[PDB]
């Protein structure tokens, strides 16, 4: 009977529309502590209104409890209501037998709960469609891959930055050295993805700047010209367009660079500059003592990314910024059809822009993807007035951590359940998975280069509920430390590539695309099967995707499969150390 | 150890921006389980960033148990940071002595800890202005009034509806009776409202409209001719203005009467009406069946209020009744300079439509006072964006229960604890506390007639955060049982009128507004010192104001006071049962 426990937030990801007529309903408990829960809903203005003996709390519909982080447990309904209207109530029972219900008013005996006043219940008052989370359904479909464009191809070599470098993927890269990446080479090797089965293109900045990664933005209006011209990226989305490829630009609107000409004119007519406002300048001039860091100042004058003197930070409550920045932002989607944008440092940006981006884009494209870069929990952006998705750094983090390291199952477990249950059930399918990218080591790097235990991480990560991406290299077994050691040249030559990697994610891909996207409308199930060991489930009502992974130091036996969908050791019966096999039955 | 009572909710009413660089961070534990709680907080890029040794965590700042509410304890702490960018943790140590590092990624011990990682941390990212909550200060030097027009006075007879009954506050109303109360009545009495001490009006709906009460409306745009004009409107809120009274008005924007020129011409027209869509009709015609009761019909085709066929839902998802519903709200404010709407049914409309309404409403006056009516909790309507309060309808009915009745005083702190716990603390002084309204029995039938209790119950709830309003005729004892029977004509007859409630009422008017209203940034303490005995306190640095309500059989003593400010008693140092005595004292 721990009721300190016990917790409802209406109108939150607890309480939420998913159409005109329905909703799904969460409760809290403490994990364990209660024994049952069972919602009394409907109508409220049918307790008082309505002449029949009936009322709605005589019918309680049972809840289930679908999750569990460790500390809590997670319980959840789907209410029907055709009047569109909602008052609610939560009777739990817990171990002792001891019933309560729980509202709005907090906690009573059920003789004592005043069930005929609509006040008395927790309320979701009219069901809005208009305020509601809607995921766009391609993505669903979606694996993407990820490109650093200055270290993917270059295919021409004449708009090579001075000074570039002869491409080789066994460089160790210093922060500022150039390759000669561009749009071209994209193009060149779109035959490549195709092959793997990628179905999304995310690319890092290629607008002008000066830098080799392009967050310190020059011109949003232009592509950098090491990279293209406006030409060649209509004729890059275009052959993506043709192949079944979508494409996300990264959109950088915390910072601009200091090279742009807003910041120049800054520095050159200080308070009287008509962008001062544009900026969060705390004293003029605006300037900082440069250190030995080119990256960082400790007394710059005005606020930036991080402490880099050279990203200050724009001030996107002026209206002139606000109009500036959709206007970006609309350009690049009339112009080249892009299908989404991912918005770096997305968390430093208020909310009342990103509600003005979320209405300016479904207006031009309703099934638009919108992807905020955020490390830590996001739920204030996910409630379907400013972002689709986040990437989702602390889900894919909790597996690597398992895997690479020595925690129990149950751990890994509470951490996704967790994460899970901090959003909407459709948010959670459109959350953005890589497990590593251009500011972290490489997969082959953090496993010490056993490729079983990536394959492992790659597998268990494809099966969850957010959509995967690929960082390029991954499907030839690149390695690398992080930032600038994680964007060495993409090895193209063969003898340098690993085959059996490329193959098995090829597969991969396949059981994705193939299997587990086309469920419908499944669940997932997290088993604990023993000393690191688990069982993951997706199921439907028809087909049931099961994959076991033993992550021990024993040898494990499971029942042979009917169908075998991928699997690493040659038996179909036994896992050895961090084997994994995935299968398919029918639901029975 | 209650590790599930735990929670940190970031970006809500746990973690919000007070001004640029100043945040208030709260924390859920379960009552009296955590015996300290210490927050790690600085600027999440400092840890890596700088090249100091000293690291934020190294200096935690000490939380305050501010409420409890019996099931958990809130615990709060202000936090400055010039950088404007925060990630924090919480340090909690329970009553074995067992601490944990709380944050974004779990419970932790404080060795396991990832303190450097600044993706450790739950985060307030960057601290947005724009995104905050405002409270606009003229409101809290408020005392409102509420009239319902039809019943304060009759200043023309010659706008009377047809059947007009002779002025009688003796009578009992039937629900269509007509009295003939009008404008002029209102302006006819201003010096009554200024004597009293009042400094707000709340009207009910005064635009055209078939009824007694004008919820039911037919045309938006104009005061209903049998309650006068436009110019006569402008000559009221003029002289209002003039006596220091701000006028609220009501908006109706959930529904519209079925006598409006809409929904007449649906009726006309069916689908092929232009307002079709401006409803949620989901059968043409649109229809229904009668019954003896005109306010209830089991078969409408078409949303209503409650089961009421006279008053179709309207369509606020649809662009064309948003910008309708928009030039009505600026109409009102632009050509009459009201200073605030109450909104009625507010929860039965959209987010969308309240985030427009707002910032139109900001735009021509920034000190706006927008007030919901809603019954039930409000977090998701009073984040910033949408309104400034709701009426507290939980909060006075927890204050009735407890004096009306004979639950303990723990009972009525905790459920006022909850309350203000639910809330912003700025967002808690803008609440509106009312006892009683157009649509409750009246204050004094619930007291059955006892005065004492009466105002004991006025001067408690005077004493609370919120802005405190006054039903019309509350100063001289009227009474009612609920709608129609609580919109008696108001009694202008002094031998019908309780002249010591008027001069009781006008003395606590005094102390809200020159003694608790001008504190500075006050904070309340509520303390049960016996069984049904309350000490509420609010105090700042140089002053407290504190009330002593004995409620209980027996007689209580204090200490006597130096400085009293109203009391019931005789006596300056014992409270008779139902007796409560105000005083104020410097802080020493
Ligand atoms: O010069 C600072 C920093 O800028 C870029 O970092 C990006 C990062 O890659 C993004 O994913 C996100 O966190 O925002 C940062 C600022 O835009 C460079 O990629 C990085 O090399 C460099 O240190
Ligand atoms: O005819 C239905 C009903 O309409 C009005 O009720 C208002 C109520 O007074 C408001 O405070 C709020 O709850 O919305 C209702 C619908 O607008 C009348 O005041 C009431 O007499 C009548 O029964
Ligand atoms: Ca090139
Ligand atoms: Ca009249």
């Amino acid at each position: 009977g721990n009721l300190a426990g016990i917790m409802h937030r209406p109108d939150s990801e607890m309480a939420y529309v998913v159409n005109e007529q329905t909703v799904n309903i969460r409760l809290r408990t403490a994990k364990d502590d209660i024994v049952s829960v069972e919602l009394l809903a409907g109508d409220p203005y049918s307790l008082r209104s309505l002449p029949t003996d009936e009322k709605f709390y005589q019918v309680p519909k049972q809840m289930t409890k679908i999750m569990s982080d460790g500390i809590s447990d997670f319980w959840q309904v789907t209410v029907t209501e055709p009047k569109r209207r909602l008052a609610y109530a939560f009777l739990v029972t817990d171990m002792l037998g001891i019933q309560k219900i729980y509202s709005d008013k907090g906690f009573f005996k059920v003789a004592d709960a005043d069930l005929m006043d609509m006040n008395f219940y927790f309320r979701m008052p009219f069901f809005q469609t208009i305020d509601q989370y809607n995921a766009p359904e391609w993505v669903t479909d979606t694996v993407w891959y990820q490109i650093f464009p200055e270290r993917f191809a270059n295919g021409d070599v004449s708009n090579d930055p001075v000074g570039t470098k002869p491409w080789d993927s066994t460089d160790h890269p210093g922060r500022e050295d150039f390759y000669g990446g561009d749009l071209q080479g994209i193009l060149d090797h779109l035959d490549h993805l195709q092959e793997l089965g990628i179905s999304g293109i995310y690319l890092n900045p290629i607008f002008q700047a000066p830098s080799n990664h392009k967050y310190d933005t020059q011109d949003y209006m232009t592509v950098d010209p090491h990279f293209g011209d406006a030409k060649l990226f209509k004729q890059l989305v275009q052959a993506a367009h043709e192949r079944g490829i979508r494409v996300m630009l990264d959109a950088v609107f915390n910072h601009i660079g200091d090279k742009s000409v807003q910041w120049q004119d800054v520095l050159k007519n200080e308070q009287a500059s008509p962008y001062a406002d544009w900026f969060h300048i705390h004293q003029f001039p605006a300037t900082y003592t440069p250190t030995d860091n080119f990256e960082f100042a400790a007394d710059a004058t005005y606020d930036t990314f991080d402490y880099t003197p050279h990203m200050p930070k724009l001030n996107t409550s002026n209206p002139e910024v606000v109009d500036y920045l959709l206007n970006i932002a609309t350009y690049w989607v009339k112009e080249f059809d892009i299908d989404a944008w991912r918005l770096d440092v997305a968390n430093e940006i208020d909310h009342h822009f990103w509600r003005k981006f979320h209405d300016a884009m479904m207006a031009l494209k309703p099934d638009f993807y919108i992807l905020g870069q955020i490390w830590h929990t996001s739920q204030s952006w996910l409630v379907g007035d400013e972002f689709t998705a986040v990437m989702n750094y602390s889900y894919t983090g909790a597996i690597l951590q398992y895997f690479l390291e020595n925690e129990s199952a149950d751990a890994l477990v509470q951490k996704m359940s967790h994460q899970l249950m901090l959003y909407r059930d459709a948010t959670n399918r459109m959350m953005f998975n890589t497990v590593d990218s251009h500011d972290t080591p490489r997969l082959m790097t953090l496993a010490h280069e056993d490729k079983q235990l990536a394959k492992s991480i790659l597998t268990f990560t494809f099966m969850q509920p957010g959509v995967p991406s690929i960082y390029y290299g991954t499907e030839y077994g690149m390695t690398g430390e992080n930032d600038p050691d994680d964007r060495k040249p993409m090895v193209w030559q063969p003898e340098l590539q690993d085959h059996d990697l490329y193959d098995f994610m090829q597969k991969l891909v396949q059981v994705r695309r193939q299997v587990i996207a086309k469920l419908s409308d499944d669940k997932i199930i997290f088993d604990v099967i023993g000393e690191r060991q688990i069982r993951l489930t997706r199921e439907d009502n028809q087909t049931r995707i099961v994959g076991v992974f033993n992550n021990g130091t024993t040898d494990l036996t499971v029942a042979q499969p009917t169908s075998i969908l991928l699997k690493t050791n040659q038996s179909e019966t036994q896992l050895a150390p961090n084997d994994f096999m995935i299968w398919t039955e029918p639901v029975r």
